[PDB]
């Protein structure tokens, strides 16, 4: 807004509105051109496109044409089945992205209305929506801010810009003008919308309404709401086009060859018979070339995914998300509340006499001197622990009693022994807090402050008893330790019991001198106890890790060095450094960005977009509101358990236990799911190709096409639908974790699978053609039946040769997969239903079909899968 670069009273002139009062005519006029202070989602959601957008898929167009042709051919049944499964495949994909919509209601709940406003010179109160630039709004601690603006009177107020910066601590606000261009996190002279004023009073001008404000910027990034195609969807459509082209090639080929047979025929030939024969062949190939169960099967192999994840407290609302995490190569994480748990804890302490490397066990254990600081630090804090144990108060102050409760020392047993009734004033200047302390019969006035200012009024030191003041080795060692702790980016605090006043009625500002300081403590928001392994695990898995944070660069650069994200001598950049960097050099810097710091929401979505353009498919994990842009823009979003509902509803995956390990464990599952679908689709498609090779051979030899409609249909959507899922249920290979991330550009069958698909699909059709020849010698009706028996049995038995393209069924656990054998037996039954005397004529099986003919055809299908199994071992190929 550049207002923080501007002056205080100078801003009201450019707003041309008075700071004292806003007339009713100002409200009218300014509402007419700036509108209300409201956001409404601009989503038509007509669902007409969504119903039509399923016809954008080439797999569906061919089936519509085939079913329409099936209708005029008197083939009503086998056409209505196609219409059924087309509506099935449509209903899947429409509601797969209906729920993938950003909950702008969740962000609407932070509107925070009914804000005190000076209207017509009278102090009044109205909703947030009726606010417009130039108006004067009042802030008192405890209410939220209706909209962003610049404060022209600071009553020492501290606000919590958590939804912008990612830090939940109160930051002081200054009325003074900052004549400098700095970042978005350090807008000290102006406030923003949606933040809670933790402390102090204040007045401010509001530069903008709910539109073109910071939460409105986040809302725009969320309103784009365009998630890229998943690796599965991208690959599958890039192959669905190639698949659809084969149909309009083969239909033309059939319409041509059938016409070619009319020229050389004796007395020409029957013309309508040739045309109609071409049409029967055309529908027979169109139904066989498309695996119409592929959507109903891919959705179920994904049905396994988030179920395996639900046992680890990681929910997935959108199914296609699972496979995405497999192909991920760049993981971008949030610093506060994701790598950490937002809890403030102490890692090391400094006392004049005792500084053990590790904090000791229990107060009845160490017993080293008089723990004066341990006794006064629980008195100088203002944090409370409820019966629930939940956290309330300033986050820096809770670190005094949380670390105390960790060391077998209750937070009440020491706060009840000593009774303090202090003046507890504000910390506008010097960051001071006085109190009344009663020990034995003497008095004290404990006071806490920043180590750089609390030592300025310090006039005593003491180790192992009272040592009064000292000049050397005392004022130089405190700087040594405070500076080494600030080099570790540890928030250090100084606490001095100060027994300056005694039995006085009230503590005065003048008598805060002669301070006697006990000790210093270094608190920091520490990483999760489970994040350190998730980094070595991701690096050995081929995943580059990147931290995207909006906090200070010191803590952001310190965190991660211990974790190992960046190198031992790497450098981070600020959000200002990204506000001025264009896209030309950013992509050359994007490979050495390492870790960011003090970034804005738009900076997070920027990095995700840049990585996508780089060619790497990425993932985003964050917990607050300032991550929802990056989540919705990323391929998949992972929200934390304690994170706000904005990220929870704008993310595809939501883990609830804050266990970051489950992130890396997700990739291992991802690559597995895909690896199964690859070997599932293969199995389902090879059996399709074999059905085509058998049809085409009957056209070039002018035989009755070995299959009919409703027959191939039943094989595709009912018969093989079970073994495809069974192959989906296969076990994961231990070599999956080390393998480099699968590229987004390679095909589905890339990696040696394509050769396996063509091998198995050729063997199926070859056996089927032979069976049709035998039947053709017996009778034309027989050939159809024998060919169908061979197809429905060879695709069934193909599961054994299709469990793995690199290994045989024997030696890889023949009975290992209970689902594979279950499917082979169930498909034996699903074929037995064909020979029933009631359903024998609805499958075009003749009444003369005996067991000897079945012996022949089944021997052929058996020998076909036998061929496949011996073929698999023939070569050193298929290894990638
Ligand atoms: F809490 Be994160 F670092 F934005
Ligand atoms: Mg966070």
């Amino acid at each position: 807004a550049e207002i923080y670069r501007k002056s205080a009273a100078e801003t009201f002139t450019q707003l041309e509105a008075t700071e004292k009062g806003l007339t009713t005519s100002e409200v009218t006029k300014r509402q007419e051109k700036y509108g209300f202070n409201e956001l409404k989602n601009k989503k038509k959601d007509p669902l007409w496109k969504l119903f039509l957008e399923t016809f954008k898929d080439p797999m569906v167009i061919v089936l519509v044409i085939a079913a329409l042709v099936q209708l005029v051919l008197g083939e009503v049944v086998e056409s209505l089945i196609i219409f059924l499964v087309l509506i099935v495949n449509s209903i899947i994909s429409v509601v797969q992205t209906r729920k993938a919509e950003s909950s702008l209601d969740a962000l609407r709940e932070m509107s925070a209305p009914v804000a005190k406003v000076i209207r017509d010179g009278s102090k009044q109160s109205i909703h947030a929506r009726e606010l417009v630039p130039g108006d004067v709004v009042i802030l008192d601690a405890g209410d939220f801010v209706p909209a962003d603006g610049r404060l022209f009177e600071s009553g020492s107020l501290k606000i919590d810009e958590g939804m912008l910066t990612g830090e939940s601590e109160a930051v002081e606000k200054y009325i003074d003008t900052i004549p400098d261009e700095v970042g978005l996190g350090d807008r000290v002279n102006m406030v923003f919308s949606g933040s809670l004023v933790v402390y102090g009073r204040g007045m401010f001008v509001v530069t903008g309404t709910a539109s073109e404000t910071e939460i409105g910027k986040i809302a725009g990034l969320l309103e784009t709401a365009e998630a890229k195609q998943t690796p599965l969807q991208r690959k599958l459509e890039s192959f669905s086009k190639k698949l659809g082209l084969g149909i309009l090639a083969l239909c033309v080929l059939i319409f041509a060859v059938e016409a070619g047979r009319v020229l050389l025929g004796d007395n020409s030939a029957d013309m309508a018979t040739a045309i109609l024969n071409a049409f029967m062949f055309a529908v027979a190939v169109a139904v066989a070339a498309i695996p119409e169960a592929l959507s109903s099967i891919v959705t179920i192999v994904l049905a396994v995914g988030t179920n395996k994840m639900a046992k680890q407290h990681a929910i997935i609302r959108k199914l296609p998300a699972v496979e995405t995490l497999g192909s991920t190569s760049v993981i971008c994480t949030d610093k506060t509340g994701t790598l950490t748990q937002n809890k403030m804890t102490v890692v090391d302490y400094y006392l004049p006499d005792g500084t053990k490397e590790n904090f000791p066990e229990s107060p009845e254990n160490w017993s080293e001197g008089e723990r004066r600081l341990i006794h006064i630090a629980v008195l100088c804090n203002d944090s409370n622990i409820n019966s629930e144990g939940k956290e309330l108060g300033d986050p820096t102050e809770v670190a005094l009693i949380a670390f105390s409760n960790k060391n077998n020392q209750d937070y009440n047993e020491i706060r009840e022994k000593f009774i303090r009734e202090g003046e507890i004033p504000f910390d506008s200047d010097r960051k001071l807090m006085s109190t009344l302390h009663t020990f034995n019969e003497n008095k004290a006035m404990l006071t806490k402050g920043g180590p750089d200012v609390m030592f300025a009024r310090c006039s005593y030191v003491f180790l192992d008893g009272e040592e009064k003041p000292m000049t050397e080795e005392i004022l130089a060692k405190l700087k040594e330790t405070n500076e080494e702790f600030s080099n570790q980016a540890l928030r250090v605090l100084a606490y001095g019991y100060k027994r300056m006043p005694a039995d006085t009625t009230e503590l005065k500002l003048e008598d805060e001198q002669d301070i006697v300081l006990v000790g210093l403590t270094a608190m920091i928001d520490p990483p999760r106890e489970a994040v350190y392994a998730s980094i070595e695990e991701s690096k050995k898995a081929g995943i580059r890790t990147v931290m995207i944070t909006g906090d200070h660069k010191t803590t952001a650069q310190a965190i991660g060095r211990d974790i190992g994200l960046m190198d031992a001598d790497d450098i981070a950049l600020t959000g200002q450094e990204l506000d001025a960097m264009p896209e030309e050099e950013l992509d050359k810097k994007l490979e050495h960005i390492a870790v960011y710091a003090r970034v804005s929401p738009e900076n997070k979505i920027r990095i995700v977009k840049a990585w996508q353009k780089k060619g790497k498919i990425t993932a985003m994990t964050g917990d607050g509101v300032n991550d929802a842009p990056a989540l919705k823009q990323a391929d998949i979003g992972v929200a934390m358990g304690s994170g706000t509902d904005v990220a929870k509803d704008s993310a595809a995956m939501i883990l609830t236990d804050d266990n970051f390990v489950s992130i890396v464990d997700a990739v291992g599952v991802g690559r597995t799911v895909f690896d199964n679908i690859k070997k599932s689709i293969a199995y389902l498609f090879a059996g399709n190709l074999g059905a085509i090779i058998a049809i085409l051979f009957a056209l070039v030899l002018d035989w009755i096409n070995p299959f009919t409609a409703l027959q191939l249909l039943f094989i595709n959507l009912v018969n093989d639908s079970l073994p495809a899922i069974a192959l989906g249920m296969e076990k994961a290979e231990p070599d999956v974790m080390k393998r480099k991330p699968r590229d987004i550009n390679e095909g589905i069958f890339a990696g040696g699978t394509m050769r396996a698909v063509i091998s198995r699909g050729v063997l199926i059709g070859i056996a089927v053609i032979i069976s049709q020849y035998i039947g053709m010698q017996i009778s034309p009706e027989m050939s159809v039946a024998m060919a169908f028996t061979t197809l429905i049995l060879a695709r069934t038995l193909q599961t054994f040769a299709a469990r793995s393209n690199v290994q045989t069924a024997f030696g890889a656990g023949f009975f290992s997969n209970k689902y594979v054998i279950g499917a082979v037996l169930l498909c034996f039954v699903l074929y037995g239903i064909t020979v029933l005397p009631g359903a024998r004529e609805i499958f075009s099986i003749p009444a003369s079909f005996g067991l000897h003919e079945w012996s022949i055809a089944a021997g052929l299908a058996l020998a076909a899968v036998v061929m496949m199994e011996i073929i698999k071992v023939v070569q050193n190929k298929f290894f990638k």
